[PDB]
């Protein structure tokens, strides 16, 4: 039940990394 | 400049919303 929430978490942080370097960079 | 946000938050919703499903579901 975790192991999709570890994923999930884990695409969350790499779109919104890439979110914030596309608005400042 | 202005595209690379959308479909930076565009996959950052989406990445989001997978994250809520896999918590509360």
């Amino acid at each position: 039940y975790y192991k999709e929430i570890a994923h999930a978490l884990f695409s969350a942080l790499f779109a919104l990394s890439e979110l914030y370097i596309a608005v400042r960079y």
